[PDB]
């Protein structure tokens, strides 16, 4: 039987985003028809104009795509399942510039060369700054009373894990966190003025020029390591660093920031796991809340040749939307899915993507940005309530909170 859902129902519909997550409608999904055709009208797939999609519902199916690279490709369609309808195609393609658009073996070449800004020893040397950091956002929000959460508390300190990254100096950290906000929510009436392209550019020009300077007097940041020949005398050109910071400032701002502010409104619907949290501090709480916000509601792929996947044939150029909001909740692989458990171990969740060639290299600086950022706000409010409802944000696979009024005192 088909599955119980509205008649044309998108489940990239930024419109359902914009007020609620589906939940419903993915648990119908995985009950029903956990593989299903996501029908799309002429003019309404979100720049794609192919008829619709294969919906990705089962965490197992999500983490089969991921692994299987050689089919499901990344390169093809881009991984974003969601632009404006009218999004010209060549804007769609620049995308592939970066490397999360790539396949085999373009991003095999730029992943190794990127690894070596992404150790765990460069991810670790930002912990004191960025605990440093927390502290000071957390009384800083304290001090005010009341306010924004998502601007008091979640937007600074994934930003500043990016400029400590990068080795951005203090003085252009306003330029890249507002060049980084410029380019995702342009669907939203909220940011309908953005220019991403533009931002995009600029950036680009910045990161150039970082780099170009950075071959004169190499620093102990990624850079130096990026930009450097190694024997094979691989390494970034200037051009390919100016399209990963590109990546970068995109990549490490909302999808950290949200999971930050739907972590505390998890906490503020699960007061047990709260009290639990401000006593033991629990670092697994990190993976729950991730797992919990699914920042990335749905990344796409495009199948280059004929594939079964779990009995449904996926025929060659049909794209596949896999979600990541649907899977982190599959009942199969989760017990109680449903329960916000800080305390879940293991917790194979997908937030952070399928297991694969694509897997977020970012993943544990932000566990480490979601965990310095939560003790500090136990440390400086561990009695803020919300005054009021979270807005949400209208995209079709960003799940993204714009404001949240909370009171830090009580
Ligand atoms: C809560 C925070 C985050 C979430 C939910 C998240 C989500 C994801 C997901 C789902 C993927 C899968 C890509 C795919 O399989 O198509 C991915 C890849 C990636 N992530 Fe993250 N991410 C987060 C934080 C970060 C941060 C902080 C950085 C960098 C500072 C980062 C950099 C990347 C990059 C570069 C890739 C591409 C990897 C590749 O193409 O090989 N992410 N991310
Ligand atoms: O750079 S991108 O070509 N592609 C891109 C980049 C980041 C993201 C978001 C993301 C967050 C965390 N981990 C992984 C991903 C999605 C897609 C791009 C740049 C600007 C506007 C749209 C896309
Ligand atoms: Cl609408
Ligand atoms: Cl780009």
């Amino acid at each position: 039987p088909s599955p119980n859902l509205p008649p044309g129902f998108d489940f990239t519909d930024p419109a359902i985003y914009a007020e609620r997550l589906p939940v419903a409608e993915f648990a119908e999904l995985r009950s029903a028809a956990p593989i299903w055709w996501n029908g799309q009208d002429p003019g309404k797939g979100g720049g794609f104009h192919d008829g619709g999609f294969w919906a990705i519902t089962k965490l197992n199916d999500v983490k089969e795509i991921s692994r299987h690279s050689d089919v499901f490709s990344s390169y093809e369609n881009g991984v974003i399942p969601r632009f404006k309808n009218d999004i010209a195609r060549e804007d769609i393609e620049v995308q592939r510039f970066v490397m999360l658009n790539m396949d085999a073996p373009h991003h095999t070449r730029l992943r190794k060369i990127i690894s070596r800004g992404f150790t765990p020893r460069a991810v670790g040397r930002l912990h004191d700054e960025l605990q440093e950091r927390a502290q000071k956002i957390a009384a800083e929000a304290a001090a005010a009373g009341s306010g924004d959460f998502v601007e008091q508390v979640s937007c600074e300190l994934p930003l500043q894990a990016i400029a400590g990254l990068l080795g951005v100096p203090q003085e252009d950290r306003g330029k890249l966190f507002h060049w980084s906000n410029e380019m995702t929510g342009n669907e939203d009436p909220e940011y309908a003025h953005i220019d991403p392209k533009a931002s995009s550019a600029e950036l680009i020009g910045y990161a150039m020029k970082m780099a170009e300077e950075k071959a004169k007097n190499p620093a102990d940041d990624i850079v130096t390591q990026l930009i450097q020949a190694d024997i094979d005398g691989e390494k970034l050109s200037d051009d390919e660093f100016g399209f990963f910071v590109v990546m970068l400032a995109v990549a490490g701002n909302e999808t950290t920031r949200n999971s930050i502010t739907q972590g505390m409104m998890a906490f503020a619907e699960h007061p047990d796991q709260w009290e639990l949290y401000k006593k033991v501090r629990p670092e697994t709480a990190a993976d729950e809340i991730v797992r919990w916000a699914t920042p990335v509601t749905a990344f796409q792929r495009t199948a280059l040749r004929d594939y079964e996947l779990s009995g449904v044939q996926i025929k060659k150029g049909q794209r596949v939307v896999m979600f990541y909001r649907s899977a982190n909740f599959d009942e199969e692989v989760f017990q109680d899915p449903f329960t916000f458990n800080i305390l879940r171990n293991p917790n194979p969740h997908v937030g952070f993507g399928g297991t694969g060639a694509h897997y977020c290299i970012g993943a544990n600086l932000a566990r480490m940005t979601i965990n310095l950022i939560f003790n500090a706000v136990a440390d400086h409010m561990p009695d803020l309530k919300p005054i009021s409802a979270p807005e949400r944000l209208r995209s079709g696979w960003l799940n993204g909170i714009k404001h949240w009024q909370v009171d830090y005192t009580g």
